[PDB]
């Protein structure tokens, strides 16, 4: 038996919702699913949805809350909580952080500081809970601020070869 622990970002549903919705319903007793909903996903899609007019992210937001609410075969799905981005430390972000690499981590914008915590709070601390994590992300910025900090990422493409 295998389980596969994502960490899902706002680009992943906006692009890639349709390839997320097909992995919820064919995961199995062999392969189950277990996803982990950062703050910043559920902000992003929010702005995504008023500000851009986006059908896709709107779309998102209902079927996060279906993930919540009902309860899928094979699958779960665990919503952050706002309050741990202020016990989780930015210390802890930049003894991951790779310091030879090119992107200045300590001047991003304050909701991508905490995108890297809950990815943080997931692959190295209290959140890990003895599992292996990856990012799911469709956002090249997302994702090479990621693997300056050594969290692992994957496309949609990425995890449609994994799980075929």
């Amino acid at each position: 038996s295998t389980q596969y622990n994502f960490i899902i970002d706002a680009s992943a549903f906006e692009k890639g919702l349709g390839n997320i919705k097909r992995w919820c319903s064919d995961c199995t007793e062999a392969v189950t699913l277990n996803f982990y909903i950062p703050t910043f996903t559920l902000n992003e899609l929010d702005f995504l949805q008023q500000r851009r007019k986006s059908f896709a992210a709107r779309e998102s937001l209902k079927f996060i809350d279906r993930l919540d609410d009902s309860k899928f075969a094979n699958l779960k799905v665990f919503i952050e909580f706002p309050e741990v981005l202020d016990i989780i430390l930015w210390s802890d972000v930049m003894e991951h952080n790779d310091s030879s690499g090119k992107i200045n981590i300590a001047k991003l914008p304050k909701r991508l500081k905490n995108l890297l915590k809950s990815c943080i709070y997931k692959c190295y601390l209290e959140g890990n809970e003895g599992l292996h994590w990856f990012l799911i992300s469709e956002d090249p910025q997302i994702r090479e601020m990621a693997m300056q900090c050594n969290i692992p990422s994957c496309s949609i493409v990425d995890v449609d070869s994994i799980l075929s």
